[PDB]
């Protein structure tokens, strides 16, 4: 019961990356494309269940308001313990305990945002507390709790 301007901004950014055609609806093809690039393999039946969960009007696809609710369930309900480690493994593929600028940029590119290499290195230094030029799991959760 509030809804901030920053909140809507975060959702809108994610929604634009999902909807490749920007028609306002997310099909199983679009939803599956994002998850497939994140190192996951969800089937047609699996992707459909995700859409039906937030299907307010039951049109078969994910609309703008339906997507807002979907993100509110994961980013504002779940993800506390044994769930952040799974997300960390998505960025750090080799699992060395450190997320380099190359790994972060790779995941972002798969999402849809093809940022520059220099921009990603600026993000790394932001979460870099020990000054090693990388982001470990300890620094990952630290930045995940902050803006
Ligand atoms: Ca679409
Ligand atoms: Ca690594
Ligand atoms: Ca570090
Ligand atoms: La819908």
């Amino acid at each position: 019961d509030q809804l901030t301007e920053e909140q809507i901004a975060e959702f809108k950014e994610a929604f634009s990356l999902f909807d490749k055609d920007g028609d306002g609806t997310i099909t199983t093809k679009e939803l599956g494309t994002v998850m497939r690039s994140l190192g996951q393999n969800p089937t047609e039946a699996e992707l459909q269940d995700m859409i039906n969960e937030v299907d307010a009007d039951g049109d078969g696809t994910i609309d703008f308001p339906e997507f807002l609710t979907m993100m509110a369930r994961k980013m504002k309900d779940t993800d506390s313990e044994e769930e952040i480690r799974e997300a960390f493994r998505v960025f750090d593929k080799d699992g060395n305990g450190y997320i380099s600028a190359a790994e972060l940029r790779h995941v972002m590119t798969n999402l849809g945002e093809k940022l520059t290499d220099e921009e990603v290195d600026e993000m790394i230094r932001e979460a870099d507390i020990d000054g090693d030029g990388q982001v470990n799991y300890e620094e990952f959760v630290q930045m995940m709790t902050a803006k």
